């Protein structure tokens, strides 16, 4: 059966375990198992490592669907399928070592907080990376660093078991993502596990032509969109039956509630429609000879930021409409709200991420290397 | 050639004549002729009357494109292709009398301000209708009215001939729409020119299964969306070279301008994407045996209203960014701003039009006869 | 010596204990003692009971200043000084029994969830009331109920020790307010501990002429306004030295941060200025023969709701500006944000509370008995 | 007779003539006479020229009251009383020649668009200044320029006589302000009529210690605030009796109208309270030995910008609520809306004018010479 069908069954499992996911700040072993068996943690790795090489719009749709069940579970998918793309940047040898025959789930932090000095055979890298989503269930972490004098950063492929995982993920929401800090202490990395994203993939097929920084941003949008849909579902369910003490008209019988529901539904539908429209436009040209153009990359970053922010606006409105119900820890809207306003802090999709795409639109000078 | 190509060429003619359109509060005869030649003022009339019977997504796209050239010209298309749908509600006799062989352009006011007495072979109708967009170049006006005792309103097909057109269209914007008041003074209308929208079309093909009230609302969305895209285009052109003669930065080099352009471009792209998504979903089920369901109709009204409101927000932001430039009558953004904030007053797509679609979403009792 | 000065000092103690306040969901005994010794938990009780009978603007300024140190502690003041007004509604006998000689701290839940049936010399009452802020440190709770089958509700003064306090206050924010649910089970209340707010106070001096429902709503605004000032203070402190990449381009040096700081500072200051302006206008006419008029009462509720919502907007903007800093449990802004978005759920100051003051502004029929 | 009472009487005369003011793009001679006789066009000139030397809060209150009657007439007072301040910067001779014995009304454009070559006796200046509000009824225009090669601009006091007034004020709103372009062509100006605002006033009394750039900005705030109050007045009066055809309600009987009326009224009241709060605080320290500090100047610019932008938001909400009524030229709200969205373009109070006051709030390096 198609992976989208699988994803939508796993969403329902994630929803059933969402209290435990939050409590333990990690996915239960058997939810991870389901996710692994459906191919969703390696969906975007290349064919050579026994992986679906799933088209980006389908993969992002899967992440959105899981996020509707539970934002943290969906985010773990987003990060796993973004990190998975970097498997296509490794020389065949190290790629086969780490992900061959269906093995390897990847985490990844882009911030180049490592310092790598070169030695015979590779480099020695040290550093501390926060926000290592999914590290609890990943084998490998792709981590950013600077090698020697070099001013353009690099990526090293690290084994989790060479790293120290620090218990730092004490957060408003997205608690189940376990995005703890990781520490490398003079870890040796063979040369064939060091690469530069800017040199581009070794596996040169359309999935890896799709803008890689765009995909990362979109994956955060997929998780936020699915979370916001769940929030509208929560409010609609509550509003039919929620009755005042004094004024007995239900929540749903208030014209303001009706206006707000309509406003939120159309704002979310708009953001989601732009999201998949720009993904498909970029997927089509990822099949062409030339690099996907700056114009197209920009459209992906515009839509991803718009999706995360619109999603936060939608969840905030649903939370506010629920009033005193939602302030309590037992209320589902509470967690959607907390998760929505943790997702907005991400650097790829915050308010500041609108400015560079504005520069591109206004035909102003712009460093678009990471667009 | 495709009618969409014709539409974009007519958009550039409308743009070139936009000052005269506004000054005269009417489209120039030559623009009407071009519009008429391309089939755009009758695009959605049935095959029988020598008309394209154009699919709704294509028709609405043409209106959007003309509105990019000039909002008033685009609105005229919008109202002509919405009124044209009612040609499918006329018995074959009156239909061929008024629209046969390629003749007849329609205007239409839905507000049932007419008062109609039954007589032998028809009715005699009186009333005054405002907002008769396009009456300057229409032959026929479909007008709402109540017949005798009835609580459900009806529609009469009137010849502009029998009508007193009053000079009342002195407005902030959409001046070229000439949406004057029309008066009927004891006008006899034969019975085969009286019908009820609620009894459904006579021509029972998919274009006329498409929700007719939803089409009306969307047509205003189309005009607003096209006008908003022109406003962004105006700002981007202005900001390239506007330097405040007090600082060392053009307008385009200010971080705030960049953020605002990106916010507006993504908000518009999202509204447009939703607009055409729901039209295509409704278009598909318009081919099915059953009437298009309330759920589908609701999405069209949700997206129509979101498109007009978002469009206004977008134009307001571009107007504001342009500062002291835009306050002057010679500035293109001034007119986009005036037009955008005339379009928002329309009853199908104002803030109040969110409430009923909200009642539908919260599964509350709702009169959805005109959804 | 001046109670405003004491409020400031107690604010800084509340801030030093804010982690413990949150952890324990109650104020530490020693902070309660400070608050008691300053007169802040009884500041608005009549002078007959050895209380300051403090003017409403001074009392509300004290609540706001405590809230700046810690929102929950300030909220406790707000609810204490609002409930304390009802001491003026008790017959002199029961008033000296419960509050004589400086004794008694009051809590109060207005919702008439109680059912009371008249028996001999009084009533017996049962019910469950949520949101009993401060019950951990109050002796008396004023609880709303319906007596027999009257349609206008009454208030019973209950001893906390006759109630069952359920552990239900598990919430996004305002954790230290310990606003648990309280249950009465066939509690007997003597008749001179039963009254109706609508019959007016026994102590007929200006403080008790000041609109009582207005005071309650304003007390929520005072806590939200103080929390919001602390959020801005938190962001300004952080923004000076939050450096991005791996070196210097601080958060404070971004145009958007500057524009956002300015927007928030003027919005808060505007809300605060309207808050104290309407309090002082109402204070003056509370000295006149007639009841404070509906027009004045209305201005109080408009200002209170504006203060709470604007405060939430401010805190949300400061939280967002702080990005990945604020998602972590050790960040001050996280708690301001959680607290700000618990305060907004309160029924006196939520978005729905705009509608009735709107009806008064539009001179529409309105039931203003609880304005 | 107190000047605030004269102002509020003159407001009703301006109201009665507002159609003529807009048609002619100038105040009628009879209105100018009333204004001149009340002392409002010279209210802030020093005592030595037979002027009230009116405290700034009283002056700005008068400007706000006139703007409520008609925004353009209020704007004319705003500009006259801001320009009048510069009479305190002239040496005693030419103050006497230009303004002595109660003569002289001043206009003023701060933009240093003039180029002044020094000669014997003074300078020769040429330039073209847009936005010369009130030039139609002013005798003198203070205009910005650079003298020789200085980097700090200067001000010349020009007689309208020696200027070409060009007919360029064709604008969305504020039409009555006749803020035309003025051209100086090799105009000789005695050294006596050349000064730098930065050297400070010659008349060193509190009114001229009050921040002069702050006063200019606030004066635009006063006009925008008065205009916004009139827009709410317009709406409330319309909404009592506006019933649609099938609305089963008036506009006032809709929940959304009520909530919006209350939102707009509190937002305006908040902006107005902050406005006069910071004026009074700045007025107090204008009596102290030192210059008014930067933190105080900053608060005036914050409040000024918040007043103009909030006023625009208020007028847009009232316009939108009025729906199809307000689109027509005969609708009072239409002109309030056009005027409100003309005033927002002013450089002292646009969105960009939030950035410098943000830099002061975040204690960032800032050029505060024109704050
Ligand atoms: C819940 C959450 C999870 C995140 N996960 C990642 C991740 O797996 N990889 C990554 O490069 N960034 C992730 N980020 C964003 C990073 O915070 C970012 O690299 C950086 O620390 C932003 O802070 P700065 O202003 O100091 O540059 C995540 C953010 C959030 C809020
Ligand atoms: C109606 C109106 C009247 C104005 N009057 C004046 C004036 O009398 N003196 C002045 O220095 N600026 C005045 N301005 C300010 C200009 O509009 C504003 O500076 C301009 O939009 C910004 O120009 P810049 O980009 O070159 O800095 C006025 C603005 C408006 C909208
Ligand atoms: C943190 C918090 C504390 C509150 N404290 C009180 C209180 O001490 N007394 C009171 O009448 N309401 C208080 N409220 C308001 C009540 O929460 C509100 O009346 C109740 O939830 C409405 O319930 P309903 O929707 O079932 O009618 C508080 C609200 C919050 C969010
Ligand atoms: C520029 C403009 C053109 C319009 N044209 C039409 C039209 O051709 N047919 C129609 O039924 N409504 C049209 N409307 C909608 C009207 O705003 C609305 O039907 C009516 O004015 C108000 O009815 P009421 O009395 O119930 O408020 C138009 C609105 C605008 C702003």
């Amino acid at each position: 059966t198609e992976i989208e069908i699988l994803a939508e069954k796993i969403a329902r499992w994630a929803r059933a375990r969402s209290a435990e996911i939050e409590r333990d700040r990690r996915l239960p072993d058997e939810l991870v198992t389901r996710l692994r068996e459906a191919g969703l943690l390696r969906a975007t790795m290349p064919r050579e490592v026994a992986a679906p090489e799933l088209a980006p719009g389908r993969a992002l749709r899967c992440a959105e669907a899981v996020a509707r069940g539970d934002a943290s579970a969906g985010w773990c998918v987003s990060i796993a399928i973004t990190s998975a793309l970097l498997v296509a940047y490794l020389p065949a040898r190290s790629r086969e070592e780490m992900f061959g025959g269906g093995r390897g789930v990847a985490a990844g932090v882009w911030a180049p907080r490592g310092t790598a000095r070169s030695v015979d055979g590779g480099v020695v890298v040290s550093g501390r990376w926060p926000f290592c989503s999914g590290i609890n269930h990943a084998d490998i972490m792709f981590a950013g660093c600077f090698v020697d004098d070099r001013q353009v950063p690099s990526v090293v492929a690290l084994n989790k078991d060479e790293l120290q995982v620090l218990d730092t993920w004490h957060t408003l929401g997205l608690r189940g993502t376990g995005s703890h800090d990781c520490v490398a202490d003079d870890v040796f990395v063979p040369a064939d596990r060091v690469f530069s994203v800017f040199d581009g993939p070794i596996v040169d097929r359309p999935l890896y032509r799709f803008p890689v920084f765009g995909f990362f941003a979109l994956s955060i949008g997929a998780a936020a969109l699915g979370n916001a849909r769940a929030a509208i579902d929560d409010l609609v369910e509550l509003a039919g039956g929620k009755k005042g003490l004094g004024s007995t008209r239900t929540l749903a019988e208030r014209s303001a509630t009706q206006a707000a529901a309509a406003t939120a539904e159309s704002a979310l539908g708009a953001a989601r429609a732009l999201f998949y429209e720009v993904i498909e436009a970029a997927w089509q040209v990822s099949h062409d000879a030339e690099a996907v153009p700056v114009t197209m990359r920009n459209r992906l970053r515009l839509a991803a930021t718009h999706a995360v922010r619109t999603s936060a606006d939608v969840v905030r409105s649903m939370y506010d409409l629920a009033g005193g119900t939602a302030i309590y820890d037992n209320a589902p809207l509470q967690r959607r709200f907390r998760d929505a306003f943790t997702a907005t802090a991400h650097f790829q999709v915050n308010e500041a991420s609108r400015e560079l795409p504005g520069r591109v639109l206004l035909d102003q000078p712009a460093d678009v290397s990471m667009l």
